[PDB]
This record gives C-alpha cells, structure tokens and sequence, in this order.
RNA sequence: CCGCCGCGUGGGACCGCGCAGCGGGCGCGGCGCGCCGCGGCAGCCCCGAGGAGAGCGGGCGGGGGCACCGGUACCGGCCG
C-alpha cells in the first residue's frame, strides 16, 4: 500500500506476455543512486529464483532510479527453549539468528555463489567482514557492490566490504 | 569483624542437562481433561572435526593356520 508496489505491480502484470510479492523495501546509498529491496515470501522464493536476472534487469529498464534486489523473509526466536512450565519447545536452527544472516548474504547475490568469508579484528576499528567472491565474474558486479554493502549494513547491523578472489 | 557444605535476592560469562508442535474458538475468573478451522506459523534436520567407525578400488608384505612336497648334509646298513 504505497506507491512504489503500485508501478511494480503494473509492471509484473505486464512481464508475462501466478507469484505475488508480500512488500518493498527502499535503502539509500551514497550516492543519489538508492536500492529497493523485495521481500518474497519464503515457499516461493524458488519459484522467484530460476529467471529472476532478467526480471530484476526488466525492473530496472522500466522504473529506473534505484536498483532492485530480490530477498526472502525468515523469521528469527529468540529462546533455544520455551518453557510452558509442563514440557519444553525447542527452537529449529532455522530460525537462529547466525543462519539468518547468512542466507540473506547468499540471497543478495544469489546468481553468483560466495566463495569464502573473512571477518577482520583491527586494533581500533570495529570487526568487520570481508566475503570472496569468484574471480571470473567483476565488471558485471564491480558496479553493485556499494549497493550491497549498504543493504546488508541496513538489513543486519554488520559491516562489510567486496573484494575478488 | 571472626565458629555456616543449609535459607533469600541478583548476575548469568564458564561447566553440564531439557524426548513428548504452537496459536486461536467451544468454555465458566484461572488451570487441566476434551471437542473444533487448519482459516493463523517460513510449522518441526547447524555443519559434517588434519575425532572415530563402516564402504569401494589398488597394489604391499620372512603376518597366521591346514594339507602337500624337493634338496644336499650328519648317522646307520649293504655290493665292489
């Protein structure tokens, strides 16, 4: 119910010639350029996933102004255990806070599969993570890794940075 | 202030244990035993230790057990 989901949906009705989005999230950047962000449903995120390049590149091509990201959204307990005083509940490992995070690394850059994770100590600068990325694929990413940034800072508190290798 | 392996409040890093869905309606103030939509939930499996065990393939070796079998040599006997 806002005026970005209007045209997007005018959009997607008119890219067929059966999948339904649940919200739209919008994140700045630096510069003027700013990152919209799409959270799927979680049972449909496959269903988002087989052509999605060319929908997110379509996307972009009609609504220009800020790129386009596609995400899924999982929820996150935060008790190992409930105690209803009778039995207890268990927490699924799914719904941690850590495998969270991690499949939402994997989901902003789906297409293109990480291939390893660094996370820094500096003696005065906050920790912070750096991920590795293939080395045969750039130009078509080295324009959108601010944008990535920015959203995972947004999404979870963690900073981060991209390097190729 | 000083004879406490017990009692209460707090913290909860470290050390160890938690198999048996949830939420709403019937339903009484609350809790149970039950009856109901699944119509509300992302319903319900960390990874796979230069720990271990099991498996396939490859060659390796005076490793083990059973039967079988050759060769001189020591000894004894016999022909010359």
């Amino acid at each position: 119910l806002s005026e970005l989901e209007k045209q997007v949906a005018g959009t997607l009705l008119k890219l067929e010639d059966t999948l339904y989005i649940s919200s739209v999230k919008e994140i700045a950047v630096d510069g003027d350029k700013k990152a919209a962000v799409v959270y799927v449903p979680y049972p449909m995120l496959q269903s988002f996933q087989k052509n999605s390049e060319a929908l997110i590149l379509k996307l972009e091509k009609n609504h220009s102004g800020h790129r386009f990201i596609i995400v899924a959204n999982r929820t996150i307990m935060k008790n190992a255990y409930v105690f209803t005083g009778k039995k207890s509940i268990r927490r699924p490992r799914s719904r941690t806070m850590t495998s969270v995070y991690n499949c939402i690394l994997d989901d902003i850059c789906y297409p293109i599969h990480v291939i390893g994770k660094r996370t820094l100590y500096p003696a005065g600068s906050n920790p912070r993570l750096q991920v590795v990325l293939p080395k045969a694929v750039y130009n078509e990413v080295s324009e959108r890794t601010k944008t990535y940034s920015a959203v995972y800072k947004a999404l979870t508190e963690r900073d981060t940075e991209f390097i190729f290798m």
